[PDB]
């Protein structure tokens, strides 16, 4: 029996974005996969997002064929930007691609979505990081940094040349699981609010199914580069992070997290791995608030 579920969708490594009063969800699929609501409640499939997989990537990655990973979308200037991954599971020869374009209406006459390459790339056997989940935030002087990294050395943050593309030195690791390995943590998301960034992080083990026990964390710094801390202190570089998402009555594991403001309302966004669906990958948003010494806290 064939059945979408419009209000409780099957998503998986979900991003959002908004234009012209209309929700728009990019997630792990081929081309990148795509839906859109209304209202944020009820969702349609659309099609994949990439007009064809590009050869440098196919290249790049032994074994990738157009079932990408993690995208993320931002606006800045009139341009939507949209980095992806390109991997294949639990290795880390892995790359981050970008492409750009001038509007998110596909029945747009401007809606045509230019690649742009490899932004960054990890590779086997060498490089102490992996090159998926990335997330493109800006600092309070305009210039754009991305986030990435899943498992191995943990979460690397590069500040990125004003082309968007191009990082500027190395890579330095911000947040950690403890202390591909035992770091388990992934899916880095860091957001402006207040006097602070605040670091999103997932820990633990995501696509087990019913058996997953992935966690979201978060933890804040007043510097983009500077150590990210937890309620008590502790540096995200050492293993610090406050949960906030996490097993439940409703889910075995949240995460692969991501947070927007819509309407003057912050919104933690995410997958779950869905009780009532014996595993099932659904989308999992909740509001979000800033309490009295600046700490995020969900509801539900």
């Amino acid at each position: 029996r064939f059945q979408f579920d419009a209000t409780n969708p099957d998503v998986h490594d979900p991003v959002m974005a908004r234009e012209d009063g209309k929700y728009y969800i990019f997630m792990t699929g081929q081309a990148v996969g795509s839906m859109t609501s209304d209202d944020m409640k009820s969702w349609t499939p659309g099609r994949g997002v990439m007009p064809e997989i590009p050869q440098w990537a196919m290249e790049a990655v032994p074994g990738y064929r157009g079932h990408t990973w993690a995208p993320d979308i931002s606006e800045h200037n009139g341009t939507w930007y949209m980095y992806y991954s390109c991997s294949t599971f639990g290795k880390n020869g892995s790359a981050i691609g970008l492409m750009t374009n001038k509007t998110l209406n596909p029945e747009s006459p401007d809606y045509k979505w230019e690649d742009k390459g490899m932004v960054v790339r990890s590779v086997q056997r060498q490089t102490n990081w992996n090159a998926i989940d990335p997330n493109l935030i800006m600092d309070e002087k305009g210039r754009p940094w991305l986030t990435w990294g899943s498992f191995w050395d943990g979460i690397q943050l590069v500040q990125l040349d004003k082309d968007f593309k191009t990082p500027k030195g190395e890579p330095k690791t911000i947040a950690r699981r403890y202390l591909a390995g035992a770091n388990a943590i992934e899916a880095p998301f860091i957001i402006r609010e207040g006097k602070y960034y605040y670091l999103f992080v997932s820990w633990d083990y995501c696509c087990k199914g019913a058996n997953s026990n992935y966690k979201t964390a978060v933890g804040r710094s007043k510097k983009i580069e500077g150590p990210y801390v937890d309620r008590n202190g502790k540096d995200m570089a050492a293993g610090g992070g406050e949960v906030i998402a996490q097993r439940d009555d409703n889910y075995f594991g949240i995460g692969h997290s991501s947070a927007y403001q819509f309407d003057g309302q912050w919104y933690f966004m995410a997958h779950g791995y869905a009780r009532a669906n014996n595993g099932a990958s659904k989308l999992v948003i909740r509001k979000m608030n800033f309490d009295k010494d600046g700490w995020p806290v969900l509801e539900h």
